[PDB]
């Protein structure tokens, strides 16, 4: 709870791109193997980037849901807007994931396509780190309590894989990824709080830096992610910012941001 001078827990927005608009869903509500959508908006995705840039806010994610080509489209606006800025996801693989770091993009984020039968593909995921290299790669292990654990999500959150995430996974995964991301699907969206089981494990055995996504209401729940997570552990809002839809005003998320920035001079 008291700052830290060494470290400085980011905040990382996003853009949710469905059919063609920005959207914030409860994307465990999504089936398309109607989501509640909590927001909609014809304001292009270029408009939140531009904002983005505005307050220095770095490694933000666009993520291009469902497979609508239209969304396509917006995701390469906010990339041009803000070039380096974003990560991007939502359905890359081996014969497009380059194409998005030509377009701006930082990184790519990659679930679906380094799973087959439920398990790790690792011949899927060496293709990955040889065409875009490990340092523009981020790997996201979005999951949900099952028996225990945490099962890693796949397919849009639609089937539950046979990978749990724990330590030993990290680890591996982290010789391939410059970043995780992880949303806790089962709060996601539903402006209902975090997940502080999930967070604490993700503080504790995350040997790169990770992002921690989903429920975020309050502004103190900003503050559970530095407590649960040691401050190790980057957070996004999505439902919960006023531009979009919620109560949480992103003016006063930045400058939680930039007050993480503790300077002795
Ligand atoms: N059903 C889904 O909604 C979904 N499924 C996968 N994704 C992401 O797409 C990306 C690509 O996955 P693949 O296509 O490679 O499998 C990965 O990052 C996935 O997690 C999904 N979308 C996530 N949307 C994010 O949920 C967060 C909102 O938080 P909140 O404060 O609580 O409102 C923000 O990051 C939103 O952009
Ligand atoms: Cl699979
Ligand atoms: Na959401």
């Amino acid at each position: 709870s008291p700052p830290s001078i060494q470290c400085s827990v980011q905040f990382r927005p996003c853009i949710n791109i469905h059919k063609g608009k920005v959207k914030q869903i409860v994307g465990s509500t999504l089936k398309d193997l109607d989501p509640i959508t909590n927001f909609e908006s014809d304001k292009s995705a270029a408009e939140y980037a531009t904002l983005y840039k505005q307050d220095g806010l770095k490694g933000g994610h666009v993520i291009m849901l469902g497979a609508d080509p239209f969304s396509k489209a917006a995701s390469l606006e906010a990339l041009h807007a803000y070039p380096g800025g974003l990560q991007v996801g939502g359905g890359i693989n081996s014969d497009n994931c380059l194409s998005y770091i030509e377009e701006g993009a930082s990184h790519v984020i990659v679930t679906s396509y380094v799973f087959n039968n439920g398990q790790m593909d690792l011949e899927r995921l060496k293709d990955l780190v040889r065409i875009v290299g490990k340092e523009r790669l981020v790997l996201d292990l979005s999951c949900r309590k099952k028996e225990g654990k945490y099962a890693i999500v796949t397919d849009r959150w639609q089937k539950f894989s046979d990978v749990s995430l724990d330590a030993k996974v990290m680890e591996f995964l982290a010789n391939f990824a410059d970043e995780f991301l992880v949303h806790g699907v089962d709060v996601e969206g539903k402006k209902l709080g975090i997940d502080e089981e999930l967070v604490a494990l993700l503080g504790k055995h995350s040997p790169i830096p990770v992002t921690y996504a989903g429920g975020v209401t309050v502004m103190d729940d900003l503050e559970r992610i530095r407590t649960a997570g040691m401050d190790n552990v980057d957070v996004t809002v999505g439902s919960a910012l006023d531009i979009f839809g919620g109560n949480l005003a992103y003016k006063d998320v930045v400058a939680w941001h930039n007050q993480q920035k503790v300077s002795v001079a």
